[PDB]
């Protein structure tokens, strides 16, 4: 009961931060039809949840050394949980920028510590294998539930949709404060230029990349704001010379095979990320399955990922990270090659579309375990928490770029089949069998990705003495 | 009776041809004890084979269109099969490299005349597809089967092994007699000055290639015979604009997809190619098998590559060539990482080494159907000659080039993990373990090579109308 209670607590933050994202998303529509925020209003609530949640991620990194972990959890919850309720009830536009603001900064402390947490509460061995595993499932049960969640209670009210975060994150924090201990260490002093010009730095960017595309690459203000990124970033590194108790330790980063690792799950998270929205959009458009019916359909993913989670933790200690990311990775090729020739529109479902998703499960899940646990190998108790941040940094920025590339390609063969830029109701149902034919033309580039992902996970070299087996 | 008489004596010289090859290599260590021939003679006795087997394989191409496809097949293996007989009683080294010169000109003769007969004889449909498979199955039948007669009767004399082929060409030319009819077509104008200067440039190419690391690839002869080359070849292009029956038809290769399917070949070839020279040399220096053994060792190999074959030649009908090749490599990757990370010394037969040549092989076989068909799809009774005879080419120049690559990063790894180079019986058992490693680590160069002849078969587009369903 306690090791079970101490898990579930730890990856707390990824199921809220993930289950949320994709409510957000369903209930993007509606928001129109009451508030009426226009098509300008219709970015600035995804936008403002990540303008914040990627600009304190670094900050978030060092301050569980200079306060604490378990209390910087705590903390980042309760946050995230009172802006929820606060994001339900948001009387206009106003209101409700301000709470998507606040939900980005609860996240940006909690999601760092949380994985910060499995390194310093798990010793290296069985414990810290099994905590990876559930760390890494629950992240997919979010995604799952909110699709469930958010198609089935949309039909009412969207206010009702975030409300629902506010039972799961009282769970979380009272788990949390029962079955995780302080540590009984002495603070470290924050780093204050290092800290000030990260945020400066990193929140800037990314707010000269949204508003790119709506004044365009070339306003002004786009490239203007990516001055100050700029010049943001050079003091950064300058000062980050002669830091103490650092914001980024740039010497932890060498030739050695922690940036082989680190490249990985950058390139890595960008294929992932990029086959849950393609293939989230193609059952919803191409298949016409609805909301709630695609994440009732998706549930056999969550049972085919955990398999292979709960079969990697065991082999981690006898086999090296190298094989089984190869290994997994290799059931997941040939998932996606066979969607790519035999996923046309009007298939039935038990046959066509559950074994691939069912094999497509379990070869991820035989991977993502090996990765996480070579990403904080070898690092300790005074850095665990920077290089934690930088991870999950990675993995989410591969995500956007990746996707950018891809929704590229689809739409260049989308015209050149022939077809149309905009809603998919008012096509003709010519034009929507272009649209199918270049959703599985663009998972030939996902599967080229994934082949450089592997190449490079070749030079990983960790035997399984160092990242498990202590 | 009459459908599998037909079938076997088309495939004749590739059984041959591959048998003969086996078990030349195997019996030039006992060949230099009696006869005393020096290294230098080593090689020339397998090179004499190849400067007239590639130089006179074009000629033979149109050779049956002037003459006869049943009579030019008649000849040609009736030429190689005397020629056996005087290389089974040279006295010198002499006698032997006339004797090997002699039996190139007889394959050169046969073996595109034999694919070409797969065309013709039999309608585009069922019989051809499985005409197909048997053209291919025993092409590998020989290979095997070279192993064990040439490793088998090589304890007596290595003058027997010659003879073995005598009985085999006996048996094709009887069924080749009574089983094939001759087609009643006029015969056409030989293009003399095409054919000369083709064989001049190819013949030329080979010479330099072979003689160069002998004499130095900066000589004066190496070089110096590559000018001829480049100027025959010139000649050959310039002449055959204002050909009639043209050796070559360049016009017949455009920018379709005949190029892509011909490009596939080439580089398959030469993955086949490698895999089979590295994968025997380790068998018998690692693990220390010998020839006998290692042949008997390989015979799960046949059965398991004619399941690849029976079933591909059912499935031709109904599936495209691009996802057939696509699904059987797609194993073969599979295969050929297991035994890239679990293939060290010592490991015993069953659980190891029999799997992934059993899972390979099918994979194989899969994928050679599919390609052969569309190699020789769509192009008539005027043009099969030529085609199929670039067709063979393409596949037998592919070997040395691929396998030139792999053979010089096999000994860079092995002189940088610690390594000699020399025999392998002068060994330390340190420095045979690190030539244990470098195979395993080529056996990653195959396979990425392999990638990109998938990547290079996504641009078929060959219908299953076209290669087949007739
Ligand atoms: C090289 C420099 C590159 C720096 C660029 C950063 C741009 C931020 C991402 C783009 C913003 C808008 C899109 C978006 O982000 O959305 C995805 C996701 C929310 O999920 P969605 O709501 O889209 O739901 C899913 C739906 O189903 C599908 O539509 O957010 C993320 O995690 C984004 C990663 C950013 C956080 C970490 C890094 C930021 C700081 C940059 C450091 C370098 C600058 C330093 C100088
Ligand atoms: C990386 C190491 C970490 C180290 C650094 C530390 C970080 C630790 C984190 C670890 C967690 C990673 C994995 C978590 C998984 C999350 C994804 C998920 O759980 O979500 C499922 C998704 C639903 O997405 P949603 O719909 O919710 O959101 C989209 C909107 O709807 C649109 O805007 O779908 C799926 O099941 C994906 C199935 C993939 C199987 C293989 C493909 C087979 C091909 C079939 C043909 C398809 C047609 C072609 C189409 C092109
Ligand atoms: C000294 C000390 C080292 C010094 C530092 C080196 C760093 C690395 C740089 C090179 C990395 C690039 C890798 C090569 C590449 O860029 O290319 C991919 C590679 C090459 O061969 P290709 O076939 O590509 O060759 C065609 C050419 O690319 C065209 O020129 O491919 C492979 O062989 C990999 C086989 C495994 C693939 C199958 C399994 C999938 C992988 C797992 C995914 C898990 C997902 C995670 C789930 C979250
Ligand atoms: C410019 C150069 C021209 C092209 C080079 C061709 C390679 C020659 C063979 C080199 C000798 C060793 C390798 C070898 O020969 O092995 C393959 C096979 C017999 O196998 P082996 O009996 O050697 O045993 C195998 C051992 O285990 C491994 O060494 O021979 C062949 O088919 C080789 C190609 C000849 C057929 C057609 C192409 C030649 C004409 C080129 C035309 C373009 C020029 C234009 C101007
Ligand atoms: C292409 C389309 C055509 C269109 C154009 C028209 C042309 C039509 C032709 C069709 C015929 C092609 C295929 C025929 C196959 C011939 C090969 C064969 O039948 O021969 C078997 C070979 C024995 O070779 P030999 O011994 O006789 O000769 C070597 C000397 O001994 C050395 O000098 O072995 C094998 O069974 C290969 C097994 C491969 C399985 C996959 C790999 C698994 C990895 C396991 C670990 C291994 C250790 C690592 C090691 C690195
Ligand atoms: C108008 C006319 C049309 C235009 C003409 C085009 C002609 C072809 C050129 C491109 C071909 C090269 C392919 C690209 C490549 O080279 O790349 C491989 C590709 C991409 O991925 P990469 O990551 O490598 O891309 C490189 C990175 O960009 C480096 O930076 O991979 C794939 O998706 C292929 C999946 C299939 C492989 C698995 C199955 C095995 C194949 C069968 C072999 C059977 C053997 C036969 C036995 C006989
Ligand atoms: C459907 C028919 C016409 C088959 C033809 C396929 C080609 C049009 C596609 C198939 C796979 C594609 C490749 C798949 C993957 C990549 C990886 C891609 O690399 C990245 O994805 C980098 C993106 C990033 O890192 O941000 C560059 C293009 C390339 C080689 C693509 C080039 C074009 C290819 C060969
Ligand atoms: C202990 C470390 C050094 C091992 C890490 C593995 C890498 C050193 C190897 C693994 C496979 C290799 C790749 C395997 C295959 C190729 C194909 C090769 O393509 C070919 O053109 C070869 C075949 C031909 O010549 O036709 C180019 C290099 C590359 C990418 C190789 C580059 C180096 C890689 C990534």
């Amino acid at each position: 009961r306690s090791f079970i209670a101490a898990v579930i607590a730890i990856g707390g933050m990824q199921l809220l931060a993930t289950m949320d994202s994709t409510v957000a998303i369903v209930a993007l529509p509606k928001i129109q039809n009451e508030l009426s925020l226009s098509d300008a209003g219709r970015s600035w609530v995804i936008t403002a949840y990540v303008l914040t949640f990627g600009g304190l991620m670094l900050l978030g990194g060092r301050l569980g050394d200079t306060i604490g972990r378990k209390r910087t959890f705590i903390v980042g919850v309760a946050l995230f949980t009172i802006s929820s309720v606060l994001c339900a009830v948001a009387w206009d536009e106003a209101t409700l920028v301000i709470a998507r603001l606040s939900q980005g900064v609860g996240s940006a402390i909690a999601s760092p510590t949380g994985l910060a947490l499995v390194a310093t509460t798990f010793r290296k061995g069985p414990a810290r294998n099994a905590a990876t595993a559930v760390f890494a499932a629950m992240t997919a049960i979010g995604s799952v539930m909110g699709l469930v969640v958010g198609g089935a209670l949309t039909e009412v009210s969207w206010r009702w949709a975030f409300l629902v975060n506010v039972p799961i994150g009282l769970v979380m924090i009272y788990l949390a404060r029962t079955a995780l201990r302080e540590t009984n260490k002495e603070r470290m002093k924050l780093d204050a230029t290092g800290a000030i010009l990260a945020t400066l730095a990193c929140t800037a960017a990314v707010f000269a990349f949204s508003i790119g595309p709506e004044k365009g690459w070339m306003s002004g203000i786009t490239i203007g704001s990516g001055l100050v990124a700029l010049a943001a970033a050079v003091a950064f590194v300058i000062v980050e010379r002669t830091a103490e108790n650092p914001v980024v330790p740039f010497h932890l980063f060498r030739d050695r095979n922690r940036l082989v690792t680190f490249s990985a799950i950058l390139l890595a998270g960008g294929v992932m990320f990029s086959l849950t929205v393609c293939i989230g959009l193609y059952v919803q458009d191409i298949l016409g399955y609805s909301a709630l019916r695609a994440g009732v359909g998706f549930i056999p993913f969550v049972i085919a990922m955990g398999i292979g989670l709960g079969v990697s933790s065991q082999l981690v200690s006898r086999f090296s990270p190298r094989v089984l990311t190869i290994g997994g990775g290799y059931l997941l090729f040939g998932a996606m090659l066979y969607g790519s020739f035999f996923m046309h529109r009007g298939v039935p479902y038990f046959p066509n579309l559950v074994m691939p998703i069912v094999v497509g499960g379990i070869g991820i899940g035989m991977a993502v375990v090996p990765l996480t646990l070579s990403a904080i190998a070898g690092v300790g108790f005074d850095q665990i928490g920077p290089v934690s941040a930088i991870a999950l940094m990675l993995q989410s920025l591969g995500g956007p770029l990746v996707l950018a590339v891809i929704q590229a390609v689809i739409t260049s063969r989308t015209l050149y089949l022939g077809g149309t830029t905009g809603p998919v109701k008012f096509m003709n149902d010519v034009q929507l069998a272009a649209l199918d034919h270049a959703y599985t033309y663009g998972l030939l580039w996902v599967a080229g990705a994934a082949i450089i992902v592997g190449g490079m996970a070749l030079f990983i070299g960790y035997t399984p003495q160092q990242v498990a087996h202590a």
